[PDB]
């Protein structure tokens, strides 16, 4: 679990949108496993525009921040969950890192601020949803 809070929205995964995100709902999109949803207070997030490849992430199930070097968002193909089938997933970046399925929505972040969120693992492999493109964030 986990969320990104910049100004006035709350970012998530899709998949673990609540009822209240859905009734509060600013955009989702399926392909990227992004949710964003309005919110009554103000954020502390502030979202990173830059191309970097190296950051650190949170991992839940280990209680620990890593550092990790992670690929340029792409088109990547993830396996059937329970949670959608086997698709192409956009916007995806991948690296070496630990990770369970409950560790999506941990924050992965390089010197100028939230890169994205972890979305997809396997194998000693870890996957984050992109928001850096996502300029709409930082206003309105
Ligand atoms: C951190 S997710 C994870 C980590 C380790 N083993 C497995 C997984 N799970 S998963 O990669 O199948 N994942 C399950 C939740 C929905 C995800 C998506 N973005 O399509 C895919
Ligand atoms: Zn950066």
């Amino acid at each position: 679990s986990g969320a990104i809070y910049v100004g006035n929205y709350r970012v998530v995964n899709r998949h673990l949108a609540t009822h209240n995100d859905w009734a509060n709902l600013v955009w989702e999109d399926s392909s990227r496993d992004l949710l964003v949803s309005s919110t009554t207070a103000q954020g502390c997030d502030t979202i990173a525009r830059c191309d970097c490849q190296t950051g650190v992430y949170y991992c839940s199930s280990r209680r620990k921040h890593y550092p990790v070097s992670f690929s340029k968002p792409s088109l990547i193909f993830v396996e059937a969950s329970e949670y959608y089938p086997a698709r192409y997933q956009s916007h995806l970046m991948l690296a070496v890192g630990h990770s369970e399925p409950g560790d999506c929505g941990g924050i992965l972040r390089c010197q100028h601020g939230v890169v994205g969120i972890v979305s997809t693992g396997g194998n000693g492999l870890v996957g984050f949803a992109d928001v850096r493109d996502l300029l709409w964030l930082d206003e309105e």
